[PDB]
């Protein structure tokens, strides 16, 4: 019987006790990034990461960083290769920029064979370690072309662009990657980039945020959740029928939460939590499994919600071989009003919740995930039971999917010096309490979990915050970026996977 | 009867002896600044300067210094003011960023009414405090979208493109601006952008740079130099037909040099003297003035030298109301080799000249100009007489036309700390050694010019240069960037406009 631990102290940094020989001998361990965050952006063109991080400073991080240069991946391909060999990694999730490889948006307007080049070497060198390359198509970087042509994701001229991009892609690259990613959180770009504004390319509705260039905040998050949803199943089926030959296996990624009741006696918040489940998984999992949208959308959206047309939802049902599922926490539920006729009014309201960390009998959920200086009070806690719920849910509500955890990290701020930020004793604890929870779902649920990716490799740009906060199993000095030193949870991860 | 010097040392920064009242009352004196190099990416969108210096930075200067943030005109403008009331300056030169107005290009998709109104904050500031603005509506910041949706001036749709982003410019601010440039130094983006690819937007043949991502050297200079002919006098037959109730003039932007030849008894180096005048100047002064290219131009670059259809010849020809002249320095000509079967064959060889600025007995043509640190053969010299020369040509040569010198200027170092920065008086010499011929040159011979424009108001990101140079008359610290303080030469300038 396996006993994981839920709040501190944890003791799952023992590797006596926990390590890789505890999960099945094929299981993938690895860790992952995207290629905004690491590669800088000599030798490719411009993406909406580079527009919204210029155009608007303020939203790119507290220290206004950008992903201009960053770590320097395109330079120093080959020590993000040594930290993986030295972790005795099986997988990395890595990204491809699009702007690298056409970087005009549309393939017919040519490719950038550097670029091609850059990422041939980069897979070269991992399969040449025994790492498997586990890549992202769209991790958010759209080139800036496409959104300034037609609002990106927010028109029906992104599939068939990006449907040539993926085209490419598999062609160049296919024979030796054999899991391939398509759109990266399908939940971000539709509430941040198009309903708060807080991410790419930065619409909303112009009392949401004034700075916004454009939008609708209530409208535009569903239209391009919808595109997305095509754009990927257009993907997956070009995928299936024109690279069958390639033996590989493709996905999209969600990000996963789990819910619970603010208060679990009360109905209302009872329900509130309910509909998160469908309003943040079900959104994409209904079309991804059934070819629809949950009903409590349909019924709750109305006419902002998009059809889909037979033909549509045929292409869209069943569309993937895995899922990514990325995790990070976990939060209570409370009611909330939906106010549709309010000039500030977003899609993100329609679920009719309120979400917290601290429940109505005053308990926080689990230990710090993040702290905002700015307010304490919008603290974020993490929990480490929420993996196994997740996967557990995503078993039994979505037909037994085979899943890959694609991300599952935390941060650590960016103030602390080079000796704290390497003694991150509390990033051991964070994974630890995961993988803890992750082997008991898979033994006591059967869930079809085959890999384990953490975020991240190094330290990167964060979205939304700048170099203000590290992720990375790894070090980076932002005076000198060459190096990637292990810290202390990278050396307890390479402990987990050779014990 | 004037006399001015040609050699160190100077003597006319004594505004006793050279002052603004040694002109014409109505004259105008000023500085000139351009948007990518004072305003900062925020509140706009990208455009292929962004593009160029971050895809390419070793060429955006040996610092790899680009516009992101700069100066920060975009906050700081009123401090742009401040300095130009200093000075008690009547003219000031800028540019409106293209992708500040109109971020997706076309202008169809919409305009940025927040970058509208910055405009129009300066242009009143400006008028405010007796400050006459002289506009460039393009000074080489396309908008990435049109690069990257047909290669920008390389094809025909930039010039409804341009057209309709200068009427808007008209529209909003032709009201008060009553000088209105189209785009700066004509020569610069065929052969840098498309030639050499030194510049933005970086295409070249594949042996002249490698790193180009696409292009030939030898006929792109070519079509991006008739497409801007064709754009600048589409805008010019626009505002002259349609905003002529404002009262304004508008002209295109040359850089002039003289050119002297190499060796003044030798037949072959006077006749690459005469070359370069039309190869340089005669490329872009041919059509405005006669609607054709000079015959040298037609005969050596045959096939590749585009023709211009009778209705395009006459809406070329006479499209200005003023000339807007650059002048730095003067080159010696020499002959050289045309080989254009060579696979890095350029447009810029077509004129058959090698230029120096030492002469075939060893003679250099003047005080130093721009030292190159790594090769110090290839060091700039400066000829104050040649500003009188260019202006004699153009009065005898083009149609005795209406002239404003838009740009004159000198760097020193950025390697200088801030007190020898300030103590900048080999830019006072610069400047006076200028104005002195250029007073000579209106007296002697009646060339109609009415305006000086120095480069430039502040230290500013220079184009290939970064921050390793600066140009102001004003200084500033690139570690708090808000306070421009007046150099010795800002100093000097006050003085010698009131005296
Ligand atoms: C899995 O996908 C299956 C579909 O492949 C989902 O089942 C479909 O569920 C929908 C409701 O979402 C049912 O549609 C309703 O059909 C009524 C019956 O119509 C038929 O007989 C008529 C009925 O009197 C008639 O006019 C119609 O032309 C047919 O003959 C409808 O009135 C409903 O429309 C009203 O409600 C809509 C909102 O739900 C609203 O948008 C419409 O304006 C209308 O007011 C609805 O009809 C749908 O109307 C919209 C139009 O775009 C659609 O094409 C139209 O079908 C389907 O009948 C049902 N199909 C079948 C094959 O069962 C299934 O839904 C789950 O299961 C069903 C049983 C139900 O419980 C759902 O609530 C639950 O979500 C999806 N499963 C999951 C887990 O999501
Ligand atoms: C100012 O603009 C005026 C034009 O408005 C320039 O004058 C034009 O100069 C051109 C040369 O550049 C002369 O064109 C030549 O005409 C010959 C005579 O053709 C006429 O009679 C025929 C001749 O036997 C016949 O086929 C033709 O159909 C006419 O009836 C031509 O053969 C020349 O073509 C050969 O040379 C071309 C290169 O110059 C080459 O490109 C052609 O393939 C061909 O081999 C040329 O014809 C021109 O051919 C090209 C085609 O695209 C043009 O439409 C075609 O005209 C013009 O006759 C002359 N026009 C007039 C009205 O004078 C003027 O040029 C300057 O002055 C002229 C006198 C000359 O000295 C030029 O060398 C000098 O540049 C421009 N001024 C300035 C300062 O540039
Ligand atoms: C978890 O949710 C449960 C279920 O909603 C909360 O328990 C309920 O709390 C209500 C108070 O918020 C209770 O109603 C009150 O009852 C007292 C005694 O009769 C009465 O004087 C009140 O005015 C009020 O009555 C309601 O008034 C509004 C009407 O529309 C409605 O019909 C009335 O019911 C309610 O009885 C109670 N329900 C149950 C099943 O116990 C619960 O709140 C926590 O426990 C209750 C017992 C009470 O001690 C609250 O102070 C305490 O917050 C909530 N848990 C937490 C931690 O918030
Ligand atoms: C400025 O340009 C002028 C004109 O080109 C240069 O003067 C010319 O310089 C040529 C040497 O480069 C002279 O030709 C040489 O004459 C000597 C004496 O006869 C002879 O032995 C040579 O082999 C050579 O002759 C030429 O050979 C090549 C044949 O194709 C051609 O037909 C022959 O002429 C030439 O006489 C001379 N021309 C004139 C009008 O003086 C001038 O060069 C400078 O001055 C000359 C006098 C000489 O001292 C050169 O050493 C000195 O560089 C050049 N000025 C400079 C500073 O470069
Ligand atoms: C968001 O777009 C929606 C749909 O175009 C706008 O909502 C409509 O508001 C129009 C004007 O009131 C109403 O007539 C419709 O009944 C509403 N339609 C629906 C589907 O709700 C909404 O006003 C726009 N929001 C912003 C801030 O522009
Ligand atoms: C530059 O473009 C020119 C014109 O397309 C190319 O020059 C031609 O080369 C083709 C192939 O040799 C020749 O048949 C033509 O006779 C040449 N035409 C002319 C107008 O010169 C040139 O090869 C391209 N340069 C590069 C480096 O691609
Ligand atoms: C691995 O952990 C298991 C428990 O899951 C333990 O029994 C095994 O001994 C550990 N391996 C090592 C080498 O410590
Ligand atoms: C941040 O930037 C936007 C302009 O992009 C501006 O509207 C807003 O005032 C700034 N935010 C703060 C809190 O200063
Ligand atoms: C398959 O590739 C072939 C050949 O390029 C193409 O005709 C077909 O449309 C493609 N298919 C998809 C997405 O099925
Ligand atoms: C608009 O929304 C903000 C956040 O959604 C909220 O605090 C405020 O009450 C809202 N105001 C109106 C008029 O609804
Ligand atoms: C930067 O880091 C690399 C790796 O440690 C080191 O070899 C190089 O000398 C360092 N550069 C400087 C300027 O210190
Ligand atoms: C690499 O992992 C394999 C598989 O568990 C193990 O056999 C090998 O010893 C490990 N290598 C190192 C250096 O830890
Ligand atoms: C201005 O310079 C002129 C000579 O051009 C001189 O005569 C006049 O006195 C000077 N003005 C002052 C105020 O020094
Ligand atoms: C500068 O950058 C280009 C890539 O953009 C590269 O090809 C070239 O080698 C670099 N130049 C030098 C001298 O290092
Ligand atoms: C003038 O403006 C009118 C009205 O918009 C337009 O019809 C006409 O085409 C414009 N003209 C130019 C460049 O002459
Ligand atoms: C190519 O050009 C470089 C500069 O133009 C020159 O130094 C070299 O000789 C040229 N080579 C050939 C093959 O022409
Ligand atoms: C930056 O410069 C401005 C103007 O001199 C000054 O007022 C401000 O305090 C300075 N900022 C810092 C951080 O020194
Ligand atoms: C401004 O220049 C005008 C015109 O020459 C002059 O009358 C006025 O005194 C000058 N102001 C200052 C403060 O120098
Ligand atoms: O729950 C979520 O986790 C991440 C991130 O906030 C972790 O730092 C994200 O992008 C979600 O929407
Ligand atoms: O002669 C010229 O002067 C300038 C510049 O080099 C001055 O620094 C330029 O852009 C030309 O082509
Ligand atoms: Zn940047």
């Amino acid at each position: 019987e396996i006993t994981c631990q839920e709040n501190l102290p944890f003791t799952c940094g023992n590797t006596d006790a926990l390590n890789s020989s505890s999960f099945s001998s094929d299981f993938i361990f690895g860790v992952a990034s995207s290629a905004y965050q690491i590669e800088g952006t000599i030798g490719r063109g411009l993406n909406i990461w580079d527009g919204f991080t210029h155009r608007y400073p303020n939203k790119s991080g507290p220290d206004h960083g950008n992903g201009d240069t960053t770590c320097d991946s395109f330079s120093y391909w080959q020590k993000d290769i040594d930290v993986l060999d030295e972790l005795n990694a099986t997988g990395y999730r890595f990204s491809i920029a699009w702007s690298r490889i056409i970087p005009r948006g549309k393939r017919s307007r040519g490719v950038n064979e550097k670029g091609i080049d850059y990422y041939h070497g980069l897979i070269s060198g991992l399969i040449k370690k025994g790492i498997t390359p586990f890549v992202t198509l769209f991790h958010w970087d759209l080139p800036q072309t496409l959104q300034d042509e037609y609002e990106g994701f927010l028109d029906p001229q992104i599939i068939d662009d990006f449907k040539d991009y993926a085209d490419l892609c598999f062609e160049e690259f296919g024979d030796s990657v054999k899991y391939w990613l398509t759109i990266n959180q399908l939940y971000s770009v539709p509430t941040r980039g198009y309903g708060s504004a807080l991410d790419a390319p930065g619409r909303c509705s112009p009392t949401v945020d004034p700075s916004c260039y454009a939008g609708n905040s209530s409208t535009e998050p569903y239209i391009v959740a919808h595109h997305q949803l095509l754009a990927h199943a257009k993907v997956v089926d070009l995928y299936r029928k024109n690279y069958t030959h390639q033996g590989g296996k493709i996905g999209p990624t969600m990000i996963t939460r789990w819910f619970l009741p603010y208060n679990d006696t009360d109905r209302h918040s009872i329900a509130a939590t309910e509909r998160m489940k469908e309003f943040f998984l079900g959104w994409f999992m209904g079309p991804l499994t059934n070819g629809t949208y949950p009903q409590i959308m349909i019924d709750t959206v109305g006419e902002r919600l998009p059809s889909f047309s037979p033909e549509e939802s045929n292409l869209v049902k069943g569309s993937y071989d895995f899922l990514g599922l990325n995790y990070y926490f976990t939060q209570y539920a409370q009611p909330s009003p939906n106010p549709v006729n309010s000039t500030n009014h977003t899609a993100m309201m329609d679920a009719g919740a309120k979400l917290t960390y601290i429940n109505a009998s005053g308990h926080y959920i689990g230990p710090l995930f993040e702290k905002d200086k700015a307010d304490s009070t919008d603290n974020i806690y993490y929990y480490p039971k929420g993996i196994y719920s997740v996967m557990d849910y995503f078993k039994n509500k979505y037909y037994n999917p085979l899943i890959y955890v694609t991300e599952n990290g935390i941060s650590t701020p960016g103030d602390e010096n080079r000796n704290q930020s390497m003694l991150d004793y509390t990033r051991i604890d964070y994974l630890c309490s995961h993988l803890c929870f992750l082997n008991k779902v898979i033994k006591e649920k059967d869930v079809n979990v085959k890999g384990y990716l953490a975020w991240a490799l190094g330290d990167n740009y964060e979205f939304n915050k700048g170099f203000t906060v590290r992720f990375g199993l790894s070090y980076i000095d932002w005076n000198n970026v060459t190096d990637r030193d292990l810290k202390k949870s990278g050396q307890w991860y390479q402990s987990f996977i050779s014990p």
